[PDB]
């Protein structure tokens, strides 16, 4: 039962009212979480509305962090956009 969002739509969620990003083709709503994120707000704000896979993977987030991330998944990138965005 995967819920899809287009890249066009995701790009709209780029601000303090609603911040989404993409990690490995999934869509995360970090609007609230970014106020708590141990890595700070601005790394996430810079990524809002787009893919942040590379950045996320480079840090070496802990297994508890990676598990926490799953709680913010709201859907996945629409199939029509999956050539634009690397998994
Ligand atoms: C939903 C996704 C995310 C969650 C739940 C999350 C969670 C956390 C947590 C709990 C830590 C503390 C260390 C650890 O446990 O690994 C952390 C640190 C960090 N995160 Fe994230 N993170 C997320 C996304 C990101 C993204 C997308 C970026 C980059 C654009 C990022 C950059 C950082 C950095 C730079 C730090 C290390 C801060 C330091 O101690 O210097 N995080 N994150
Ligand atoms: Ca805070
Ligand atoms: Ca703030």
């Amino acid at each position: 039962a995967v819920k899809y969002y287009t890249l066009e739509e995701i790009q709209k969620h780029n601000n303090s009212k609603s911040t989404w990003l993409i990690l490995h083709h999934k869509v995360y709503d970090l609007t609230k979480f970014l106020e708590e994120h141990p890595g700070g707000e601005e790394v996430l704000r810079e990524q809002a509305g787009g893919d942040a896979t590379e950045n996320f993977e480079d840090v070496g987030h802990s297994t508890d962090a990676r598990e926490l991330s799953k709680t913010f998944i709201i859907g996945e990138l629409h199939p029509d956009d999956r050539s634009k965005i690397a998994k």
